[PDB]
């Protein structure tokens, strides 16, 4: 499917140098960055949406995942789906495991205190994680069957917002290097 919205953010900090490619397809290039949320996707996230990708290059130097990305308001709440990840796993307060599209997930919970959210400015927020237990392997086509997260998610209490915000297949990192090429649709 074309996506239709283009994630861009960045706390200021260090070089991120982000492409917006032709179609779905987007890269980019970090070194001694903050904070920064880099992808491509929809401008109203589903949880019905089925979402594929294309990692051709995922090389981080240091803390970077890729990982589906969105949020939700009603309650606010930003939601992962960490298919690989550089020299950090991230995990939180385990509640259960997820399998799907070939890979077992394990579901976490964690919050985060007086950060910036979607709205700008700061407060504080739960995230929804499904973090896979080993690093999808990059270079193929991958997908994301999401409606399988999201009732896996809800058999633990963790129930998404009705305002849905955008969606997208990003790249962030935190404090670290590397690149990476990704193509959506």
């Amino acid at each position: 499917a074309s996506t239709d919205y283009w994630q861009n953010w960045t706390d200021g900090g260090g070089i991120v140098n982000a492409v917006n490619g032709s179609g779905g397809n987007y890269s980019v290039n970090w070194s001694n960055t903050g904070d920064f949320v880099v992808g491509k996707g929809w401008t109203t996230g589903s949880p019905f949406r089925t979402i594929n990708y294309n990692a051709g290059v995922w090389a981080p130097n240091g803390n970077g995942y890729l990982t589906l990305y969105g949020w939700t308001r009603s309650p606010l709440i930003e939601y992962y789906v960490v298919d690989s990840w550089g020299t950090y796993r991230p995990t939180g307060t385990y509640k259960g495991t997820v399998k799907s599209d070939g890979g077992t997930y394990d579901i976490y919970t964690t919050t985060r205190y007086n950060a910036p959210s979607i709205d700008g400015d700061r407060t504080t927020f739960t995230q929804y994680w499904s973090v896979r237990q080993s690093k999808r392997p990059t270079g193929s086509n991958a997908t994301i069957t999401f409606t399988n997260h999201v009732n896996a998610w809800k058999s633990h209490g963790m129930n998404l917002g009705s305002n849905w915000a955008y969606q997208v297949m990003a790249t962030e990192g935190y404090q670290s290097s590397g690149s990476s090429n990704v193509t959506v649709w």
